């Protein structure tokens, strides 16, 4: 029993010493490495057609549709007086009717469809403004009914003109449409092109009524298979199919594995017993990683197949999957650099520390959650940087690594003659969470892990 | 004797166990951090509202009565002929009485009510010079009564076409005009909108004498309640009742214990006496900390009323004293980690280190403020990140952190052909003020938490 | 024996105290630092001249021939509209045809000589698209032949005009012509300049089918030497032959060293055999290094002076060589302050800790590689810093190093709202990958380090 | 002896105890800091009108003069075309001879004064080229006399509309003319105003013949006291002296402490001797400093005085020697905290590393100084950062501190394509760098002080 758990945890050369095991394992997660490896650049293709497309054909959107448009200028574009939001709207509806004369692209009009557009309509041009709005500021008066009405005006394809937009009421005006293409691109990797359908929404926003109107425009593309497409004269699927029999042997071995380690457990611990935590001790956390990316490469894989067989279009949760198995497969080939201690100072260094970093990580997580909050709701208004509590985080992050630091003071410097309180207040915020994050308590964080390198040296 | 003081220095669950006693306090600080966080939560709603407001209304200021103006221009936005500052006046007045007719905003004229505007008018357009200017360079000559004179031209809202500017002996000109507006973006919130009113001033600044003549718009906002309104068919006060509550029943139980320990106390000296620092020790400073955040929220909750009932306007303050006491609440709890020392390594450690590092910050402020006084006064003419005292604290903070340097650098490269002495000196100076801090003050400052913390692990 | 093997190893000072012996290779190691420098500064000027007569001439292009460019802009110049790409291409022509009354440089027309030109042509003026191309969205159609015709127009520098564009499947619009010019600031540097072919090709790129066409200009130049040139009343070669006569007596020092002490191991393990690792103790290093580097500065110098001659034109290769090798010759000075321990930090502490990092980097390079390839093909189509997987390995490089974090986690702060999915993706992977590097990873590193120095202090 | 040296070397608080001795050094140190900080600050007000009044007037001058001028553009601003050009020069003069009637300033001319300009000229336009330039790329051929031949025409201030330009061999085009102007905001500061000279230069740059013709401005300030100004009804003299009373009695004070160690020191040598590292201990460093720091003072005042009296206009070597003197006087406190070990460890840290630093050092800087060199002349012509040696300096040196690493990676993806070799060397060049500097040479330069800190402690 002794020589066999001692043989159960022996290495893969003493084991084949031992008995001539063959390592079939270690070569299976070299080629594992290198077909999922291949599988994820193919697909990158693919993925990178696809987003290409979509992309493009926006950016392609806000020069045609949107007056005066210029690229970078999409966090500023806006409209300031009646006169140029008239011109606005008039200018996106003439481009929509000359798309077919004028454009590089081509593009198919659709018509009906359910709301907002009439059966037979292509363009919705609508405005939504209060039920009732009487605004009087001279003599401080109002009488609102916030209630929103909208009033659309529709346009066929080849009187939007008479348009008459409720300026002190208004709450915003929109344009719906949508374009049919086909991304021919796709044929540069042997694939057969897609048919996108593009909902085009530009909003012209006066939610603020603040006297400066936002503009901007945003696309949602639905890809389908075009009807009995032709291609003249035009292997993945084998790869993918190796793909899968690689990773499916990997897991039967694994598992086998982990039965294995089962049995001799229950075999020991019954045996401890007639004579929680050494429990698991028997537990392969390798094999569990294993067959864990095992099951994502499967399931990446079958979504992949499906996409190319136009059955599914999630490039997103694909290229995930997919990815996330390939650096899983990457790094569960450690494990074979755990039996020599000269190779193994990251994974022991980090199975000593990683207890007590909890522990501290607990006390540092309630201070940086007050700053985050404290941060995000007072300075958010006045600091780009602290817009939302993601971003605060980020730049709080980011902050502790020194980065970005003097660029984050500087956002501030303006408020200082406009809002003395807040500037003042900005500046102890900032000097105490870099003082007290960066000096102290990474201090600690980095000395935790270094001790625990010295207890493992 | 002893076994009370035990007691009294035993951790909640050794309370319990030792009288059964309910640890309410505990609780008490999970539903703060709860009620306190969702509180600034919600307060931040109209804060966002009143900040977006008044900076909206503020851009598209500037957009209607700058001529020329565009996004990003405002630091080099400038006049450079007498043509061109003519056309600037003269745009501004213009729209200004056309505003009805053009803007998008819905805006109502304000008359007379003090200087600089006379009864009955709207704008007061305005040039400042000099008393006596005769200036003449060609017989390097100059006779100047430097007394300003003010000349000022009233035009009353819906002669000022014959305005005659001194440009020798000019200092500036200035259009100021108030707008009275409704936030109406306050109905999404479900609050009535307030009656702001925007005091509008535009600048055409000729101190300098250069030739060239900066040009700024800026606007100050009084917030109003409206004369009897009606929103139609229109709970924030039970919750801020909540809140209050919650921190005076904990700022009742701190002030108890508080008692409770100073009586226990003053019994030890007394005791010991018959048989200052060490007085010191019964003081929970935990405590203290809750009764401030305590009296920083019910402070906060009650401007927040204020402000909702449409008393007070100060959404500043109030944020600020919202935001400090919920960064103060989170941080409060880790007195419960505390008793637990594989928890408590930040607090023991600080605790240990903070007396050395205050005597080391009392010989590196010096050298840093001399730095500071160096910098500003004599790098502050020729680089943009050298111009205010404060702004040169924040820069020299930031490269101590590795951070912003080669901008810093070659900030100063421009100045090489120019002012070569400058340059140099620079060099110098940026070079061993960076050396000397990052690797020998800095290196030092963290050895002294370090060790502190070898100290008590 | 002994005494022969102990001043084999001794110091030059205790060598010239123990025989006289001169230390004529330092001498000549100063001497090779002093000549081989100041040869790269001569060099760098002829370099200099080249580059910048290529890029100044390309600017130059790119203003002449591209209608509405503007510098910065190269990234997103494009075209949106038939008109606008009509309008390009015929300004581009134009402008090669009025070349000579608008330019300030002065260039020449080159005919013939190849395809895309036919004899007597000076411009190529081509577009490709498919063999047949039936595309209609409408019915979600379309019948390709994938199989790429060109049509080129042929101009004569002083009908292209009738250009009709396959818009719908067209795959590029290519402008291919040649021009000549002098590079006459080579007379500042007292050179005979040289004869330039400058191949300009301008690319209107249809390939992605987006409706947006991006338009770039790209040059070769091709240098030459002129036919008989004539400068009025026009030493390098001796500074040349000077350093080749150094670097030789260098070179051959120094295979005189290590041929004795070559023949002392023979000798040492011949009576130890009588009486690897070790037999690799007797060679010097330092003098490998040293060959290495009078290798490499001999054919720098060489092609040096062959591009001198007007016999080469590589530039960039012999710029490499003298870098490299004046690089090498800096660093091989240190040899000498090897014998001095107070001196011989560094070299010390890394002969002892590189064993053991290259065992450390064995682990942590799979890690590296597989975030590496995940980021390159999740991430790469919607962020700017992952396009490419050299572009990936700076960025993470960066991020190891505290850099440019902020910008990094902003630039995914746009897809939040589009692709949710892929914001939460980037949000892990960015989180996960900069706290295990940054703090378990490169701590661990430097802990290797320091206590390699430890060690060897 | 023994007792009067144990005082010598006595703290200023165990002198007074000693011999009731008043210290009055100290005091005057703070009095010291005080009033020179003060100085500096007062200084800065006169520096910063004469800095803006130059810059402001530049950035006047380059809106005036160079025709389509926009801010940010003072690096790309170039003509592309022969009209382009004539149009520039054209409107450079037409707007010289329009200023009387244009400018906001207030301009007198400047005529005659010697070369370029002729008596009663007030700006002279000229062109140099070569003298023989028969340029014929066409036929490979090039006739030149390299010498340059100046043609200059005369303008008078209120035929130059004739100039022909020799494109082919032109070298460059001035314009030269001078403009009088008086610094009126000087008043502000209660100080009489100055006349200044402005001398323009304009520079159309032809020297790479490139096709590309960059055009800039260029101005250099002259300052004069105006003849018998006038100030209607118009301390810093007294302040002045007092800061030197202050300086002079410390510098004599501190002459006398150094007076009173050497005598001792000669003393306890002499007696040594009857029954140089160990001379150089009576010798108090610190009052060194003091001296040097009163000398600087003196001068700085000295120099400010003259400044004021209008003897003077170096305001930069003033700034210059006020600052560093502000900034040694600041330091200079520091003695006085040396008695007290608590206070005293950066000081006694910094003298027991500074030695091993240097020899540190001695094998880190030839390292550093042949990537300097590699990197200056291999990458200096692609590379922004890389330009000059100061400038690859400090892009190295902020590398090691781990900023701008991912922009400067960025520059050189350009080249990818065009140059892969040199993409392929930057490679090489900037991971060995940041690897090599940041890992391993700053890892023991902070380990030396470190260790000297751990001595110390
Ligand atoms: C009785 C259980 C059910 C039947 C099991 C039958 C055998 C089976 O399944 O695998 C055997 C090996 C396993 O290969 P592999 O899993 O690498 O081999 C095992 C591991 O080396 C394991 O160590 P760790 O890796 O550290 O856990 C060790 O303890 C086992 O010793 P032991 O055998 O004495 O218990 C080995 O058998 O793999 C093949 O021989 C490939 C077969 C396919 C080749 C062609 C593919 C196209
Ligand atoms: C090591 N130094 C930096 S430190 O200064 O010592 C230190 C130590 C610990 C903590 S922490 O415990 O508060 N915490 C905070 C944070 C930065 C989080 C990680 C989760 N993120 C997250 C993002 C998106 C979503 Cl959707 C959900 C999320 F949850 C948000 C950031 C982090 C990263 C790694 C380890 C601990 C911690 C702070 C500072
Ligand atoms: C730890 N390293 C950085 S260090 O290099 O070791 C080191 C150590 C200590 C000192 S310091 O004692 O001079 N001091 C300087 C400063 C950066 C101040 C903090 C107050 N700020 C402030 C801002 C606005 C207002 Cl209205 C008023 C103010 F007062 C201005 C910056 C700081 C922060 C934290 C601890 C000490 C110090 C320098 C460097
Ligand atoms: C020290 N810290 C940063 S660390 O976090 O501890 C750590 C330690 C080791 C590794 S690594 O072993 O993966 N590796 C990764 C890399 C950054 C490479 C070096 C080669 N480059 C390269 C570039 C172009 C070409 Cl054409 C070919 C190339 F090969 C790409 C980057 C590096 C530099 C130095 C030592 C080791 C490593 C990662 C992190
Ligand atoms: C040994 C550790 C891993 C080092 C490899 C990281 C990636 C290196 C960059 C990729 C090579 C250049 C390919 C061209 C990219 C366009
Ligand atoms: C991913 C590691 C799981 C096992 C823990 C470490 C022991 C080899
Ligand atoms: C904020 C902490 C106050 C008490 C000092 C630390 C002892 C628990
Ligand atoms: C470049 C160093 C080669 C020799 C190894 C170090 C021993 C002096
Ligand atoms: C500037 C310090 C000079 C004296 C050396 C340190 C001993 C107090
Ligand atoms: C094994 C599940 C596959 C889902 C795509």
């Amino acid at each position: 029993l002794r020589r066999r758990l001692k043989y159960f945890f022996m290495s893969p050369c003493d084991k084949f010493r031992a008995k001539g095991r063959k390592p079939c394992k270690l070569m299976l997660q070299v080629v594992k490495i290198l077909v999922v490896t291949v599988q994820l650049i193919l697909f990158g293709l693919s993925n990178q057609l696809a987003v290409t497309f979509r992309e493009e054909n926006t950016i392609a959107f806000r020069h045609l549709f949107l007056l005066g448009y210029s690229d970078g200028a999409d966090d500023t574009f806006a409209a300031y007086t009646r006169e140029q939001l008239y011109q606005a709207i008039f200018h996106a509806v003439d481009q929509y009717l000359a798309l077919p004369d004028v454009s590089l692209g081509r593009y198919a009009y659709v018509r009906g469809g359910g709301d907002p557009w009439t059966n037979g309509s292509g363009l919705a041009l609508c405005q939504r403004y209060y039920h009732r709005g009487h605004v009087d500021p001279a003599n401080d008066t109002f009488d609102i009914d916030p209630m929103v009405v909208t009033d659309c005006i529709q346009v066929d394809p080849p009187s939007y003109k008479n348009l008459t937009l409720k300026f002190h009421k208004l709450v915003n005006v929109t344009i719906h449409f949508r374009l049919k293409t086909i991304n021919l691109q796709s044929l540069i990797n042997n694939e057969i092109p897609d048919c996108y359908t593009f909902s085009v929404l530009i909003t012209f926003d006066n939610k603020a009524h603040s006297g400066r109107i936002p503009i901007s425009l945003e696309t949602q593309a639905h890809i389908q298979e075009c009807k009995h497409p032709s291609v003249f004269q035009h292997f993945r699927l084998l790869f993918d199919v190796v793909v899968i029999l690689t990773c499916s042997l990997s897991f039967l071995l694994c598992a086998r594995s982990l039965l294995r380690g089962f049995l001799l457990q229950n075999e020991f611990v019954g045996f401890m017993w007639r004579q929680l935590w050494e429990r698991l001790e028997f537990v392969n956390g390798w094999y569990i990683l294993l067959v864990t990316s095992d099951v994502l490469t499967i399931s990446g894989t079958i979504m992949k197949i499906g996409i190319e067989a136009k059955n599914l279009a999630s490039y997103d949760v694909c290229s995930i999957l997919l990815g996330t198995s390939t650096l899983l497969v990457w790094v569960g080939v450690i494990r074979y650099l755990t039996f020599f201690h000269n190779y193994n100072i990251l994974i022991a260094t980090l199975r000593v520390a990683l207890p007590s970093v909890m522990r501290f990580c607990c006390c540092v997580a309630v201070i940086y959650l007050g700053y985050c909050f404290c941060g995000w709701i007072v300075l958010g208004p006045y600091h780009v940087k602290f817009r939302s509590l993601s971003m605060v985080s980020e730049c709080l992050f980011s902050l502790i690594n020194g980065d970005d630091m003097f660029v984050t003071f500087a956002a501030m410097q303006a408020q200082q003659g406009r809002s003395s309180l807040v500037w003042l207040f900005s500046q102890l915020y900032l000097y105490s969470f870099i003082s007290l994050f960066i000096y102290m308590v990474l201090s600690l964080f980095i000395a935790l892990i270094t001790g625990a390198y010295d207890t493992i040296k």
